[PDB]
């Protein structure tokens, strides 16, 4: 039997702007980085420890996952930090409010966008400022993997490479591994994981800062997963996530 715990970064500048981000580089707000020092405080007192950490190569994933090494007394651990890990891309919405587009196209439009599996947001342009081609992050991605927008499914098969060919192979060589990431990439890996319908898939909300702890068997199939923390917090948290919704 393994353990395997996933992270949400904490509260970024444009989730509390409520503007869709994807592989746009925003980092934490103050709420932010409090949610990741107290996930870090509340694995190192439930007994947690990481021999190796995952992460993306966006700051938010990244300083969140520094709050929690930095509580953990984890600074020194190696860190895998991975463009598979990405936020789903959310193409030419990525910067748009979340209300004011939902006012503009429906809402109906917007949950298709957010959640649905295998319809993608509207691409951005090649030769958009927020395209990718030109970011070092990417210089060794070759072009043709590089998205310029992504449904659900693309973010599967963007994340599975990482997954079969390094994170699975740490977990059973017996490493404690925590996963910092994105809520649409770990909905993705969730999706692989726990064997989700496409149907499914669609009502589930990933809150900012919450570890999340996959049991996982002998075969990586999950046992059971729970997230750790106040139960009501977190529902209000999910609740919140839920702000598709248009303005007056």
């Amino acid at each position: 039997m393994y353990k395997l715990v996933l992270i949400r970064h904490g509260e970024s500048t444009w989730n509390k702007e409520n503007r869709f981000t994807g592989w746009v580089d925003v980092d934490l707000t103050e709420q932010g980085n409090r949610e990741a020092r107290q996930a870090g405080q509340l694995l190192k007192e439930a007994g947690y420890t990481f021999d190796i950490a995952y992460t993306s190569v966006l700051k938010r994933a990244i300083r969140t996952l520094w709050h929690v090494q930095d509580q953990m007394d984890l600074m020194y651990v190696p860190v895998v930090h991975s463009w598979r890990l990405n936020e789903r891309h959310y193409g030419a919405l990525s910067g748009l409010n979340k209300a004011e587009t939902a006012a503009k196209y429906g809402d109906e439009q917007v949950l298709v966008w957010r959640r649905s599996y295998d319809t993608p947001p509207p691409a951005l342009e090649p030769g958009d400022e927020r395209a990718p081609y030109a970011d070092p992050r990417y210089a060794k991605v070759p072009r043709e993997q590089l998205p310029l927008t992504e449904c659900l499914k693309d973010t599967v098969a963007r994340v599975l490479p990482l997954w079969n060919e390094s994170i699975a192979p740490a977990v059973k060589a017996g490493k404690q591994v925590l996963i910092a990431a994105h809520g649409n990439s770990l909905r993705a890996l969730i999706k692989y994981l726990d064997g989700i319908s496409d149907a499914d898939i669609v009502g589930l909300n990933i809150p900012n800062g919450v570890p999340l702890v996959y049991e996982l068997d002998e075969s990586l199939t999950p046992i059971r997963h729970y997230y750790l923390g106040d139960q009501e917090a977190i529902a209000k948290a999910q609740a919140a996530v839920a702000q598709q919704g248009k303005s007056a």
